[PDB]
């Protein structure tokens, strides 16, 4: 232990888990030179993230403008929180989600029937499913974008190393700005004509009294567009990835499909596409015994907590037979700001992987030019995931 930073950034993967390992032993509770506090072990995690009156998500509680983005749920605690949240939820229900499966297989069977037989995972299939369905979804016409999310690669790629710096906040706000104004034209045309897409049902969706604005209703698509340009996008790659190191379950799925879903709970687990969480202090608290002052920011390692022996058993095991007493997902959070695409997540990753194995049986990483290009900061996996289908149905006689 010694007070000089270094942080190994997530594109050296193992030497980072190397690293969250020894903390979770040594340092727990860790202080950045930026002033920003780190926590790693699974409990700690999980207080944190819970108990939203210490630790709120609101990142503009310390700086001199109180600005909330409205209808950004996810930067809002309570008690607006729960209201804006049982007006979104009842918008987007299990029906509106589940009532997507065949959509999703239609366009994951067309966009994988034209790849041949190497090609990006990403820029084929990864990318382009959930951008559509998502669009599809909230109603909106289909893109002309697409590079991997020229605006969500931006996003991404924000010029950022010290969390506490007050640029950062206009750094997104220019590049979300265009996008929600857009959005914000799309639902005033739903607001005069409203049919049965998601936009229309957030704009006439009231739960006690409390309704929408076209600010808010474009805020909270806009982060839905967000969401499904680079969740999926990271999760298949981590899926691919994974089963890529541990290929015996490609056959096993392939024989019984019914375990596919337990293979996207462990590269979950194991690989998840969000590995920290940010929160604010609104007054002097403890965690672990390690005092933690008012008005500091606070990540929440979701991939230490996955990795930590107390959690689970034998954690750096990738094994999707793991049953669990209480099976409740961590890399989709935890408390009152549990993902709420999670149902939609889940089905997409299922149906493409059902879908990938249908047509090829298996996909290796193609690592002949070079090494994959991991993302350097946000999210844990790789910009490009070129593969290589040993078997498809083109081969012939
Ligand atoms: C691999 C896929 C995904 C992962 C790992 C993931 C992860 C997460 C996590 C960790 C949180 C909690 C954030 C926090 O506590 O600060 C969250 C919240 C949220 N996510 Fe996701 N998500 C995924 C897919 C999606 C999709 C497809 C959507 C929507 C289309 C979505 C929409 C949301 C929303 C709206 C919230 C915040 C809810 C609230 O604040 O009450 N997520 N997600
Ligand atoms: C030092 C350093 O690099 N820090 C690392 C960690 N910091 C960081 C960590 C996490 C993070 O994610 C925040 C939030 C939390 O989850 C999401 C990502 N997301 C999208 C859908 N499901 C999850 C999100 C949730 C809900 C909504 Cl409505 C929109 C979004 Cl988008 O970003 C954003 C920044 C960034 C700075």
């Amino acid at each position: 232990l010694t007070t000089i930073d270094e942080v190994p950034g997530m594109a050296d993967e193992t030497a980072l888990l190397d690293w969250l390992g020894t903390m979770r032993e040594k340092q727990p509770v860790w202080q950045d030179r930026y002033g920003v506090w780190h926590v790693f072990r699974h409990a700690d995690v999980q207080t944190v993230l819970r108990d939203t009156a210490t630790f709120s998500s609101d990142p503009t509680r310390v700086i001199e403008g109180a600005s909330p983005t409205p209808g950004m749920i996810h930067e809002i605690d309570p008690p607006e929180h729960r209201a804006l949240r049982k007006v979104v939820s009842s918008a987007f229900t299990p029906r509106t989600i589940s009532d997507l499966e065949p959509r999703i297989r239609d366009v994951t069977r067309s966009l994988l029937a034209d790849a041949g037989e190497s090609f990006d995972l990403v820029d084929v299939l990864a990318f382009p499913l959930p951008v559509t369905i998502v669009a599809e979804l909230l109603g909106l016409p289909p893109m002309d974008h697409e590079q991997f999310g020229d605006w969500s690669g931006a996003l991404v790629d924000i010029q950022m190393d010290d969390p506490t710096d007050p640029a950062l906040a206009e750094r997104i706000a220019d590049v979300l700005n265009p996008l929600t104004a857009y959005l914000k034209a799309r639902c005033a045309e739903r607001r005069a004509d409203p049919g049965d897409d998601l936009i229309s049902r957030l704009v006439l969706a009231e739960v006690d009294g409390r309704a929408l604005d076209d600010e808010e209703a474009a805020n909270f698509s806009t982060a839905l567009l967000l969401a499904g340009h680079i969740t999926t996008t990271v999760l298949l790659g981590n899926i691919v990835r994974t089963l890529d190191e541990h290929p015996a379950h490609w056959d096993a799925a392939a024989e019984d499909p019914g375990r596919i879903p337990a293979i996207v709970e462990e590269v979950l687990r194991y690989r998840p596409p969000f590995p920290q969480m940010q929160r604010t202090t609104t007054k002097a608290t403890e965690v672990a015994g390690v005092p933690i002052p008012a008005d500091v920011m606070v990540n929440t390692w979701v991939l230490s907590a996955n990795r930590d022996s107390d959690a689970h058993d034998d954690p750096d095991r990738f094994d999707p037979s793991r049953k669990s007493g209480g099976a409740a997902q961590l890399s989709f959070g935890h408390g009152v700001h549990f993902c709420l695409g999670a149902p939609l997540a889940r089905l997409e990753n299922r149906v493409a992987l059902e879908e990938i194995i249908a047509r090829f049986g298996r996909l290796t990483v193609d690592r002949d030019d070079e090494r994959l290009r991991h993302f350097e900061q946000i999210v844990l996996g790789t910009r490009h995931l070129p593969v290589l289908a040993g078997s498809s149905p083109r081969q012939s006689a």
